[PDB]
RNA sequence: GGUUUAGAACGUCGUGAGACAGUUCGGUCCCUAUCUGCCGUGGGCGCUGGAGAACUGAGGGGGGCUGCUCCUAGUACGAGA
């Protein structure tokens, strides 16, 4: 009926909450413009934070795929006041790391 | 405009005339370029018979500044920023 919750530990600048755009991006459409570099809509939402180069706080964005629905959240991933991001766990069941190519996982 | 002419005034100094890089207001700045120099532009002659072209190029001059944006790449670097 409903849909499983998604997270999004981009540990270490991961980046994954360009990954939960895209995916918004494969997602659609009908109707979006499919993002673009940087930011960028992506449920960015609060100003300072796309103009930051990166988000404040944790966001929100429904979406659906293979016929059931698929919330997901990014990034809080960013220093640095992360504990929202431990908040987030609350929010959400799943979860999706993004694992770096740098010497594998960030510490 | 300032400083330094003659007028006037204030502060101060002096018995006073006056004085004071003390202040204030007002106050005629000439020259037709011979030479050198430089910017141009010619005439004379030479270059060896005269003439018309066309280059060669010794040499000399001019020009030479830099922002930003993007890409490379958010890559190297960095715990992040």
């Amino acid at each position: 009926m409903k849909i499983i919750n998604i997270g999004v530990l981009a540990h270490v600048d991961a980046g994954k909450t360009t990954l939960t755009e895209s995916l918004l991006y494969n997602s659609g459409a009908i109707t979006e413009l499919g993002s673009v570099d940087k930011g960028t809509t992506r449920t960015d939402n609060t100003l300072l934070e796309r103009q930051r180069g990166i988000t404040i706080q944790t966001g929100i964005t429904s979406f659906q795929w293979e016929n059931t629905k698929v919330n997901i959240i990014d990034t809080p991933g960013h220093m640095d006041f992360l504990a929202e991001v431990y908040r987030s766990l609350s929010v959400l069941d799943g979860a999706i790391l993004l694992i770096s190519a740098k010497d594998g996982v960030q510490a």
